[PDB]
């Protein structure tokens, strides 16, 4: 309301949650800051490809978001948004109720573009996918179907996919789950199938010596690997592929019978948000400038994988270049001081800084992990790194940022550099 | 003097040359800072090595001292320290004077202990050395000897030595000339000796994939390597060496045959500091605190090569830990900010904060890069890394810590990393 701003923050996720924590804090008691989201629990989305295999559990990696944030003065709800009107400011909830909002910072992540692929979501064949604790438990119990009655696997990435790590992750520790039980012998064929015009190309154009490290370790693992590839469609346990050429042209086209698969999605904007007039590109994703304000509504911010980024290369097989985390809290971190500067006469000046990749893959003792920056080459930052030392950064930030969303954020969030200090 | 304390820092080099900018900000006018050093130019020492092949300049990495600093209002003296007098505080210079100080920060670097192997000095034999500017120069001017009168080369790393990436580099370097001059094939031996219990070690244990990389690398260039090595001497152009086991057995004996050499060779104290009682230890290297304070003498300070760190290991042939810039670096920080403290009654509590090793190793267009921290294993940062963006990052690094140099430093120096921000 006039002189006391009420601010709302749409979705509970990796960036959501950090912004209503910094959000109040920013604020204070003069203002009411509400936080809302379709699931009524927080996950860490990274640790979702170990539920996948039953590594980890739901327990392990989410938590009910009510007492946290409501300890912090925030109010919550956990409702999904299926309209907002930009006009009036009002966001209307799954139940029909209606939310105003003076500032809104949406924070809603990815819609799990299944759709493109007829046949590939979850619950309609074998195809699974581990972006969700929902969906990982699905996953998970399709994999142990498939250790009663074993056949061919097809793990990877569908076109127009931007997050390729997790596949690379879900492939290795498959293939090292089906070991430690001793019934990798027990598969026809186990297959990778992704968009990527080369292995390790991660969407970001390589990074260090990606392709020959993660080239080398699917072939060690048995695993056969098919690159420049769209899936045309999912049907009657059938994966059809059709692999093209630099141009676009195809170059085969494949049938593979899958009894279990995963494959990482497109993403696209999730629909509340797409539906806005003039707030998104075509896939859906929010169009805002250095300051994560919307270019259309000046009282719209947004951040994390909600965001629009334009591409830098057009691949033979459309793909996207991932939005990670410490990039996705920078924006958040932006967004919220630039919105306290609109509250207060000034025109904030925050950006999210120099766009960068980073992302960990624990394959059990050892990880990988990459950072990149900035998007184009030759880069400042070109680094992919394998060893137990990243397995154990994994665990240990896991640690640390679960923690930190139940305690609270002040904050310039990662002083995780004070490992210096 | 009282009231109006005098500091001191003796050497201008990596670590001494920012000691002085920075204590100077930090004191201001009431105080003197005097900066004394056996050279009147500053040398950028990671170039070296280029310099040592001939791919870089004397004008291109060094510079004279005086004007940089005393437009800074700090008192610059050219001269070699001889003799330090911890009781009276004064410091006797090499044409006799006697300078006094209250404060004395010491920051002389190594001593290059060639009279460990009798023969090796490079004034006494083919071995060279490219540890400073006069030496490389030296070096490359017997390279350009050997490409004269081709024969028998042998580049590595002496027993007790610290410093192994530029060993590694210098041989990489050479081997890449020889071919873009034409004229590797006139070679009879391209030997790779160290102390090393095994390549890339590099006196850290290794770091990533340190052994496996620069084990193909000097196998691509045609370079045979020895490790577990120690020189026992170097006599009629020949080179003596004993190979031992994991308990320093001999496992042989060899007889080298050199025309042109180049091996790292230990480093210790200078005589200046190594002959202050109760100062240093038996290596010559100052014994401090976590605040940079030497343990005997309250108004002496130590930053850079020139303290002593104590070993994590023990290989079968001597070697030790390298002192690298950016710890070096953190280090002059806490000195400088614990002197001020003591001016003003406090006991400065900054420290150095975690180990680290930090070293860029350029090769041409490509270059090789290692982060560790912190010194013993499991690590938090452990990434070995090549490509040219790591080249780019020397080259870069290069011209802003010599125009730093020049520019003066505040300052909380590397806030190089707002290629972030
Ligand atoms: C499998 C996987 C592994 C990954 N691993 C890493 C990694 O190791 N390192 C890294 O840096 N990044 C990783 N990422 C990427 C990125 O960090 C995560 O995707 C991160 O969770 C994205 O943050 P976000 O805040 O944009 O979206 P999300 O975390 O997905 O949060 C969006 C929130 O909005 C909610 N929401 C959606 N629609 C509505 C609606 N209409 N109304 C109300 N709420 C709604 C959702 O329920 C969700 O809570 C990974 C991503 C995936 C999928
Ligand atoms: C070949 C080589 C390559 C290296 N590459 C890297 C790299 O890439 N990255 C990295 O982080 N580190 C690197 N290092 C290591 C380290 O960063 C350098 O050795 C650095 O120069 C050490 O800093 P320092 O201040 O301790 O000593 P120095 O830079 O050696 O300075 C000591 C100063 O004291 C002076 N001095 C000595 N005795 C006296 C005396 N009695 N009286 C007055 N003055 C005296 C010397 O003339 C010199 O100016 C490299 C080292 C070497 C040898
Ligand atoms: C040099 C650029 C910054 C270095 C990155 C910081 C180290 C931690 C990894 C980043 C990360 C973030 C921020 C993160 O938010 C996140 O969760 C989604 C991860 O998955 C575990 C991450 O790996
Ligand atoms: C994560 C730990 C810190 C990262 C290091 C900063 C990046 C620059 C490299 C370090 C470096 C320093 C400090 C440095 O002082 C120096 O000169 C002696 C180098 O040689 C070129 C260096 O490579
Ligand atoms: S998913
Ligand atoms: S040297």
């Amino acid at each position: 309301m006039r002189g006391s701003a009420h601010v709302v923050i749409l979705g509970a996720g990796t960036g959501g949650m950090p912004a209503a924590y910094e959000m109040k804090e920013a604020l204070g008691s003069g203002h009411e800051v509400t936080l809302i989201s379709a699931n009524d629990y927080f996950q860490f989305v990274p640790s979702n490809p170990w539920v996948g295999v039953g590594w980890k559990e739901r327990d392990d990696i989410a938590f009910p978001i009510r007492h946290y944030v409501e300890r912090k003065g925030i109010h919550f709800i956990a409702q999904s948004a299926e309209q907002i009107d930009a006009e009036a400011q009002n966001i209307t909830l799954a139940d029909g109720n209606t939310v105003h909002y003076d500032y809104l910072m949406i924070a809603t992540g990815p819609k799990l573009a299944f759709e493109n692929v007829p046949g590939s979501d979850p619950h309609e064949g074998p195809v699974q996918s581990i972006c969700t604790v929902d969906h990982a438990e699905r996953a998970f119990a399709e994999y142990q179907a498939l250790l009663r009655e074993p056949g061919p696997i097809v793990i990877g990435a569908m076109a127009g996919a931007s997050c390729f790590g997790p596949a690379y992750e879900y492939a290795m520790i498959v293939a090292s789950d089906l070991k430690k039980r001793g019934m990798r012998d027990k598969i026809p064929s186990f297959t990778f199938i992704t968009s990527e015009p080369y292995i390790g190309h991660l969407g970001i154009q390589g990074v260090g010596d990606s392709k020959g490290i993660l080239t080398k370790g699917l072939k060690e693992e048995g695993i056969e690997a098919y690159t420049n590839c769209k899936v045309t469609k999912v049907e009657d346990n059938k994966m059809y592929v059709t692999q093209v050429d630099e141009k676009g042209e195809t170059i085969k086209e494949m049938v593979l019978p899958v009894k279990f698969g995963m494959m990482i999605p497109a993403f696209k904007g999730v629909p509340a948000v797409a539906g806005v007039e003039g707030l998104c590109n075509p896939g859906g994703f929010v169009l805002v400038d250095e300051h994560q304000r919307s270019k259309k509504y000046a009282n719209i911010f947004a951040a994390g994988i909600a965001i629009a980024i334009p591409p830098v290369e057009t691949t033979p097989v459309p793909t996207g270049a991932p939005k990670t985390g410490y990039m996705i809290e920078s924006m958040v971190s932006a967004a919220v001081h630039n919105i306290k500067a609109d509250l207060e006469g000034r025109k904030g000046e925050q950006t999210m800084g120099t766009w960068n990749a980073v992302c960990f893959a624990d394959m059990g003792d050892r990880g990988a992990a990459f950072i990149a920056l900035p998007q184009l080459k030759p880069r400042k930052v070109d680094v992919f790194a394998y060893g137990r030392w990243v397995h154990l950064a994994k665990v240990a930030f896991e640690k640390y940022f679960i923690r930190k969303m139940k305690m609270g954020v002040s904050e310039p969030f990662y002083e995780k550099v004070l490992f210096k200090m």
